[PDB]
């Protein structure tokens, strides 16, 4: 059972502007995965705090980075608080639509696309790299789901019948075909090296 929805008419506006703009600075995607990562295993463990059994769908608070040249694959894993279905639905937990229209107005006045984090949308710079996007998750307070978009205006949901995770969130990147460096240990980690030395949490970068 697929579930097919709309976007809001301003998200559609967001999406076709990093796919139709000319800019080069592409790197900052993984940065921003990153930091959406780290904000969600800070919500889990200030929960855990006054209340230890958050932690029995999994104790390990951590990063990993997994690449596959065969499937053509970047995939973010993290053990953080995760979404429930009715978070997924309305724009992944964001305030997209007040989000979209502060970044618009700061583009015509001298900003450029690497400040999209300040507005809280980073999750989008996603579509700088990838023609297609899946998002696996699971939180304490509901079941294991599945979104899915290759932009043009709609996203699907359905539960997911796979590997069980536990607890957390999974983005994959299907990758555009010009966009294979990213795939590559040496410029994996020089990224990671520039933009994220201050992350509270190890990541491990897998080998293939």
């Amino acid at each position: 059972a697929v579930e097919t929805f709309a976007f809001q008419a301003e998200i559609a506006q967001l999406m076709s502007l990093i796919i139709n703009t000319f800019y080069s600075n592409k790197e900052i995607f993984l940065r921003e995965l990153i930091s959406n990562s780290s904000d969600a295993l800070d919500k889990i463990r200030y929960e855990s705090l006054t209340d230890p059994s958050k932690l029995d769908s999994g104790k390990e608070l951590h990063i990993n980075l997994i690449p596959n040249k065969q499937d053509r694959t970047l995939t973010i894993v993290d053990t953080g608080i995760g979404m429930t279905k009715a978070d997924l639905i309305n724009n992944l937990g964001t305030i997209a639509k007040s989000g979209t229209k502060a970044f618009m107005e700061a583009l015509q006045a001298g900003a450029d696309i690497s400040m999209i984090g300040q507005f809280g949308v980073g999750f989008y710079s996603a579509y700088l790299v990838a023609e297609k996007v899946t998002v696996i998750t699971k939180h304490n307070d509901d079941e294991q789901y599945a979104w899915e978009s290759s932009a043009g205006g709609s996203f699907t949901v359905r539960t997911d019948t796979g590997e069980p995770m536990g607890r957390g969130t999974k983005v994959i990147l299907h990758l555009k075909e010009d966009q294979t460096e990213y795939l590559e240990e040496r410029r994996i980690k020089e990224i990671v090296k520039k933009h994220s030395q201050f992350i509270g949490y190890p990541i491990t970068l897998f080998v293939e």
